[PDB]
C-alpha cells in the first residue's frame, strides 16, 4: 500500500491470536500493544525516561501482520495511549517513506 | 527520496535562516523545534505530556525546507528531545509510507 498522512496512519494488525488498529510510527524505536496475551518468555523493561519510567514486558520473536503483511519481532506489552507499530516492525515488511 | 527504517530518520532542515537536525515521526500530528527564532505572530499552544500540559509558541505559515523540499506550515518553538517533522509538514512534501 501507499499511504498518504492526511489522516494518522492506523492500520489493522493481526497479533497474538486476535486484531488490533495500531500507528505506524517512524518516529518509534519499538512496537507496543496495551494488553494482549502472547506467547514465550518475557522479561521486563524499562521504556520512556522523559517524565520518569515505565515498566513492560519484552517478548521475542513474535509474529504479526501488519495490513497483510507478515512481520516477526520485539513486541513490548504494556499500557499505551495507541497501539504502535515500531521501526523494529516496520524494518520487516519492508516499509519506506517517500517523497 | 526513499528512507528505510533501520535507523532513526533524521533529516537536515532549513528553518528560520538556521540548519537542523529532526526526525521524520508519522506518529506525530505536529512539527516541534526547540532552539530557534522565527518571525512573526504566534500564539500559544497546550501540548498533553506526562504531568500535565506544556505550553509552546504557534507559529502558522512557516516556510522551511525538509531534506532539500519546500513546504508552508505550521511549527511549533518549545522543549523538545529532538525536533520533530509531523504529519502537518510531511503531507506538504507529498511524503508518503509504502510497503
Amino acid at each position: 500500500p501507499q499511504i498518504t498522512l492526511w489522516k494518522r496512519p492506523i492500520v489493522t494488525i493481526k497479533v497474538g491470536g486476535q486484531l488490533r488498529e495500531a500507528l505506524i510510527n517512524t518516529g518509534a524505536d519499538d512496537t507496543i500493544f496495551e494488553e494482549i496475551s502472547l506467547p514465550g518468555r518475557w522479561k521486563p523493561k524499562l521504556i520512556g525516561g522523559i517524565g520518569g519510567f515505565m515498566k513492560v514486558r519484552q517478548y521475542d520473536q513474535i509474529p504479526i501482520e501488519i495490513a497483510g503483511h507478515q512481520a516477526i519481532g520485539t513486541v513490548l506489552v504494556g499500557p499505551t495511549p495507541i497501539n504502535v507499530i515500531g521501526r523494529n516492525m516496520l524494518t520487516q515488511i519492508g516499509a519506506t517513506l517517500n517523497f
